[PDB]
């Protein structure tokens, strides 16, 4: 009953007016996305149509309204859009319903719509009005014709923001942030919420980095405190690879035997391309992006050290303190105490680049930095996740960037007795072999599907 929504904080007064409209509990949505949004920081709430959003910032506006007019006009203290003249009414119905056992002051709402004459709505705003729901189109008429004062608005909701955007309201919604303004005359800072019944839009995404602060996603995972991209690595498209000969990484030599000499036209050749362009594109990256710190995920132990040799022939390496390419390595055949060292060495910020495996990450616990670089892709695709989870303090968004071959990478599985030391079979496991056909491209599939969505490539 109306206990169900006092234990999270809300006013027994509007809990009261709640359990009276039948909502007897909370919503999943609701049960998380109040308390958050009492809170103050700004809340993106991603989830199906009938999940209870709009009713989780309906019931909480009131109270934030009614702390600021206890603690101090005219002008509005929350603006609410919605996409519809229909959701408006549902979402303004709501409202009148819930500010009812409110009085000392009572609060002042109003509709803003196309069809009832601006003469009704301007005579209500003329006067005191506390909270505004409307639609894009008499919002921004009734603003730009100097009738709408947005100067102490601390409480910004665009509902339905999905359906706002594709009605092409972007321009609109960015306007009204710029207006408003960043920080109240209490001092404290805008509160803005976003509604969205579709997940994963980049375009949804994009506004939240353009008009929130910090926001907390809520959904009924990708750690959306996370940016991550594709970068395709195509021979057939880049022939950088043809163009050094031997001013490149040292490979794996899974390949020392093969002919990959441009003119070799062999999924060898292709495969040696990639080994290559791998390589290239993790130096290129570090630099493009600055970064002052990452983890870098290879498939293997001398994956690894190749990478960390080649970092030593761009200046940096586990000696070079501070330097852009400066890093160290842990795994397997790294003795357990140099491991321990290396990895304080790390949290020192001592070295920038911290390059382990999957199975030596397991031991590793390390979080909030700000770029994971995944050389070759994971095994299992639940790793993607462990992955990208290193990344990405709440005060800073960190970015995964994924190098996916676009052709089969002839890899070191390696089933023999020595487990690696001293093995060069090159043949398939199929035919006795150390070696496997690696599919970068299905693995990403795989990845995809399991987050039921799409990943950027760039
Ligand atoms: N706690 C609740 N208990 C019962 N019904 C609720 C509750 N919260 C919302 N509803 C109802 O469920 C429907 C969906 O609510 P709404 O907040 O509009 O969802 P959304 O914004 O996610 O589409 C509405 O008819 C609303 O009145
Ligand atoms: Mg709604
Ligand atoms: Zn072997």
């Amino acid at each position: 009953g109306m206990a169900a929504f006092s234990e999270m904080g809300v006013m027994p007064e509007i809990a009261q007016a709640v359990e009276e409209m039948d909502w007897l509990l909370p919503t999943d949505i609701q049960a998380e996305s109040i308390p958050l949004i009492l809170g103050g920081g700004d809340v993106l709430m991603a989830a199906e149509t009938g999940s209870g959003k709009t009713g989780a910032f309906s019931i909480p506006v009131i109270q934030i309204v009614y702390e600021t007019l206890k603690d101090q006009s005219g002008a509005p203290k929350a603006l609410i859009v919605e996409p519809s003249r229909e959701l408006a009414e549902q979402t303004l119905n709501n409202i009148k319903q819930f500010k009812k056992y409110i009085d000392n002051p009572k609060l002042r709402e109003l509709l803003i719509i196309g069809g009832v004459a601006a003469r009704d709505q301007l005579s209500v705003l003329e006067n005191g009005v506390d909270i505004v729901v409307g639609t894009p189109g008499r919002l921004d008429d009734l603003v730009s014709t100097g009738k709408l004062n947005l100067s102490q608005v601390r409480f910004l909701v665009l509902d339905e923001a999905d359906g706002l955007l594709s009605q092409g309201y972007s321009d609109f919604i960015n306007r009204m942030h710029n207006q408003i303004p960043q920080v109240t005359s209490d001092g404290k800072r805008l509160q803005v919420i976003v509604c969205s019944a579709t997940l994963h839009s980049f375009d949804v995404k994009k506004l939240s980095e353009k008009i929130m602060h910090f926001p907390t996603w809520v959904d009924l995972s990708v750690p959306d405190t996370v940016h991550h991209v594709v970068v395709p690595v195509n021979p057939k498209t880049d022939r950088l690879w043809e163009r050094l000969g031997k001013s490149h990484i040292r490979t794996d030599d899974v390949h020392a035997k093969d002919n990959t000499r441009p003119g070799a036209n062999s999924p060898e050749m292709w495969s040696e391309a990639i080994k290559i362009l791998k390589g290239e594109y993790a130096v290129r990256a570090i630099k493009e992006h600055k970064m002052d710190q990452a983890i870098i995920f290879c498939r293997t132990k001398i994956d690894c050290d190749n990478l960390e040799q080649y970092f030593i022939q761009q200046g940096g390496g586990p000696d070079k303190k501070g330097h852009q390419f400066s890093c160290v390595c842990l795994h397997g055949d790294r003795k357990p105490h140099e491991r321990k060292q290396n990895l304080e060495r790390f949290k020192k910020g001592d070295v920038r680049f911290l390059i382990c495996t999957d199975v030596a990450a397991r031991g590793i616990d390390i979080h909030g930095v700000p770029y994971v670089i995944n050389v070759t892709l994971p095994d299992e695709k639940q790793n993607y996740v462990h992955r990208i989870g290193r990344v990405g303090r709440a005060e800073r968004m960190g970015l995964a960037i994924s190098l996916v071959a676009t052709e089969k990478e002839k890899v070191w599985y390696h089933v023999c007795s020595s487990r690696g030391k001293g093995c060069y079979n090159t043949r398939l496991k199929e035919d006795g072999g150390c070696t496997i056909w690696y599919n970068e491209m299905q693995l990403l599939s795989e990845i995809e599907e399991h987050l039921n969505c799409t990943i950027s490539q760039v």
